[PDB]
RNA sequence: AUGGACCGCCAGUGAUAAGUGGAAUGCCAUGUGGGCUGUCGAGCCCCACGCACGUGGGG
């Protein structure tokens, strides 16, 4: 069982622990929000069992860790005072102040692919290839790379990890062989944060940590494609593969 | 349906006024393009004539 997703595309945000007008990402992806795409592929509507999704595994490598970009992003500025976001009185406040001035953080030009293990992640993944709802890459204006699932079906994705998806141009030295590749599994453990989720209900979104252990491997520099334009290339050889 | 869903950074604005690149200056001195030379028998068809050697008409 398994099979590889992708996540690619010029931006994805997979923000955690932030909760007022600025917004923050974690470097790579978080469990929350692919547990999320997956449910949202699915048809789960907010404050369903999450469960089903228990039991997964994700490992992921990253490929290019991307540009972190801060997104400025109101909210309501520039319309007639009647026209604002609304107050929980009820009564908008004055046009001068009713604009909301939020500043999203979000990856950009960063792509991992994980390479996702468990007991029923064969359907979902055929649940990625006709959607419930669109599928995103954190915040909902960032829309997936068409190469969403590099591979519908897969045994043990990981060893497919370790070699054999192709890899974006990076400096391949002279007799040089093995590039350095970090992937990231679920002592020796990164970083704990709130990822699990435990539901999604939109009046309370609640969560449990998880622990990350990134480690850094060794993948042949074959791997890694040409400097321009071979990576699309190797990539779409690899998706008929 | 993802610390997410819904979500504008935005309303305004001459870069202006002034200005010779100017004065002087031979690319000069030398060189065969030469020897040779009369312009004097397939061709595909129709038709007419023929002494069946050959003539002519048309395409």
């Amino acid at each position: 069982s398994g099979f590889l997703l992708r996540l690619a595309g010029p931006m994805q945000s997979w923000g955690e622990h932030s909760m007022f007008g600025e917004r923050d990402t974690l470097p790579y992806p978080s469990r929350s929000g692919l547990i999320g795409m997956f449910a949202a592929a699915q048809g789960v509507r907010r404050g369903d069992p999450l469960d089903r999704y228990k039991e997964l595994k994700f490992t992921v490598r990253v490929d290019r860790p991307g540009v972190r970009l801060v997104d400025f992003h109101t909210i309501g500025g520039g319309l007639p005072k009647e026209r604002t976001v609304p107050t929980a009185a009820g009564e908008r406040r004055d046009p001068k102040k009713a604009t909301i001035v939020t500043s999203r953080s979000y990856l950009a030009d960063a792509v991992f692919t994980v390479a996702v293990t468990g007991p029923e992640a064969d359907t979902i993944a055929d649940a990625l290839a006709a959607p419930y709802w669109q599928p995103y890459l954190g915040r909902r204006a960032f829309v997936p790379d068409p190469l969403l699932v590099l591979r519908r079906r897969v045994a043990d994705p990981v060893r497919e990890l370790v070699e054999a998806v192709p890899l974006p141009h990076r400096r391949v030295e002279e007799d040089a062989a093995t590039v350095l590749v970090d992937l990231i599994y679920e002592t020796r453990t990164l970083t704990v944060l709130n990822d699990v989720p435990l539901s999604f209900d939109s009046k309370s979104r609640r969560y449990s940590t998880r622990q990350i252990r990134v480690v850094p491997t060794e993948v042949p520099a074959t791997l890694v494609a040409g400097p321009g334009r071979d990576y699309q290339n190797k990539l779409f050889t690899y998706v008929k593969q």
